[PDB]
């Protein structure tokens, strides 16, 4: 019960890189998506080792300059989303109407070390695809969060009008996709936290869509039906509050309904009743050791279920968003024995 929790560094990428999200394979290897300097998935094999192997899986340049979110669908298949971007600068806007969803298929004899990769669907009317979460009762379908600038442009960006946030469904078998939830301020930003997004990372648990909002401090959930639409009256519910810039989160370990969420240079745990504790990073004796965490996920091997693996994209604590020093990293946090 001593805080902060124990942590160690698995791997650093080079200056300028950005590790944006993470999915754990059934065999326990990590798959991480990068936004810069290119849009790729990397694998950390056997991440419980002191010095695990880190290998490029696939660079998605054929379709996109950057990847954002990743999520597992059916076992050992993954959906990533991405688009073209005006530049590799940390402040670069996306290029409107270039978003896409792609698949990495590790399932089956032929693919379990070299995956088969394909383009699933173009999303030219989306704004910025962000987080990906499979419907647990129908795992070939995912929800995808979507929010950022309505009018992204080449630098200097001057019109920062935000698009209203929304949630898509995507059928990875047929490629069919549509918006299933939109036009609710819980999905939106008004830049209370500076330039940012509204709805960011998503996860689905039982018949609830959960998400964090990077601008209003809230973790939300929404009751959904089996096609992903909201169950009337369709009103999001606050599950927790903390005045921090949320990015992504997970439930765990194992079957526990505790939320582990990345915040502003810090990691947080939130009880289902709304109690929020800072367990790593800024606000503990960790200080600035983990700048810019972006996502987290628990280990899946029989011998690391309590290890929370954390992706990040900064090499120093930023003074302001216009002076970011990008550097991708992955750390591992030992949550063994944590309780509220
Ligand atoms: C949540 O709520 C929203 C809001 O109600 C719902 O979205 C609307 O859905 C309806 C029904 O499907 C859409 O109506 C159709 O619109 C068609 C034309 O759409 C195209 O033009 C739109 C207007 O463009 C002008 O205004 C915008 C906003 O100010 C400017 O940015 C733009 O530059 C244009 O400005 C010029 O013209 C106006 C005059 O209109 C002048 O005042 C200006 O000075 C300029 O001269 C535009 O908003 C649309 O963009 C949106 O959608 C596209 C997808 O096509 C997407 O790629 C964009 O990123 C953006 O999201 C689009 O370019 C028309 O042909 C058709 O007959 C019908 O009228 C309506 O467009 C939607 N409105 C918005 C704001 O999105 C939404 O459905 C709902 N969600 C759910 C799940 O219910
Ligand atoms: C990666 O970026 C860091 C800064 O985030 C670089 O570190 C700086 O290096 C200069 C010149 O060597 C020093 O004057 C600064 O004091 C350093 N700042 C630090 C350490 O915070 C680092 O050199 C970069 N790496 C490479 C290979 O270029
Ligand atoms: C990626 C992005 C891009 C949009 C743009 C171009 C305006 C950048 C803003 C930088 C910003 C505000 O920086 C943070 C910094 C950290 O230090 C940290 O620990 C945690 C978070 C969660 C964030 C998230 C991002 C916000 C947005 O999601
Ligand atoms: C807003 C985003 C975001 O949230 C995350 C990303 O990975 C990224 O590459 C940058 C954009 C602009
Ligand atoms: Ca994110």
């Amino acid at each position: 019960v001593k805080l902060p929790l124990p942590q160690r560094l698995l791997h650093d990428w080079a200056n300028g890189s950005w590790v944006e999200n993470i999915s754990v394979r059934p065999n326990g290897n990590l798959l991480v998506s990068t936004s810069t300097p290119d849009g790729s998935v990397w694998q950390i094999k056997e991440p419980w080792k002191d010095q695990p192997e880190v290998e490029l899986v696939y660079n998605f340049d054929q379709w996109v300059d950057r990847l954002i979110g990743i999520g597992e669908t059916t076992p050992d298949k993954y959906v990533v989303v991405g688009s073209r971007f005006y530049s590799t600068d940390p402040m670069s806007s996306h290029v409107d109407r270039t978003f896409a969803a792609m698949e990495l298929d590790f399932s089956g004899s032929a693919n379990k070390d070299k995956p088969a990769v394909r383009l699933i669907a173009w999303f030219p009317d989306a704004h910025l695809l962000q987080g990906v979460a499979a419907l647990p009762w129908d795992r070939t379908k995912v929800l995808i969060s979507d929010q950022y600038l309505l009018r992204p442009r080449a630098a200097p960006q001057k019109d920062w009008t935000p698009a209203r946030g929304q949630v898509w469904t995507l059928d990875t078998v047929t490629g069919a996709h549509e918006v299933v939830f939109a036009n609710d301020t819980a999905l939106d930003t008004t830049y209370r936290h500076g330039y940012d997004v509204g709805i960011n990372g998503i996860k689905i648990r039982r018949d609830w869509l959960y998400w964090v909002n990077s601008d209003d401090g809230n973790i939300y959930r929404l009751k959904i039906d089996k096609t992903g639409h909201a169950v009337p009256p369709a009103k999001p519910e606050v599950v927790a509050f903390q005045d921090t810039i949320w990015d992504d989160f997970t439930f765990g370990p194992e079957h526990e309904d505790t939320i582990w969420a990345t915040g502003f240079n810090a990691i947080f745990a939130a009880s289902p009743q709304g109690k929020v504790v800072t367990v790593n990073g800024v606000g503990t004796s960790d200080n600035g050791i983990m700048p810019g965490p972006t996502a987290c996920a628990f280990g899946r091997s029989p011998h690391d279920r309590n290890i929370l693996y954390v992706t990040g994209n900064m090499g120093e604590i930023p003074v302001d968003i216009e002076h970011v020093h990008l550097k991708g990293w992955v750390r591992a946090i030992d949550t063994t024995g944590f309780h509220f």
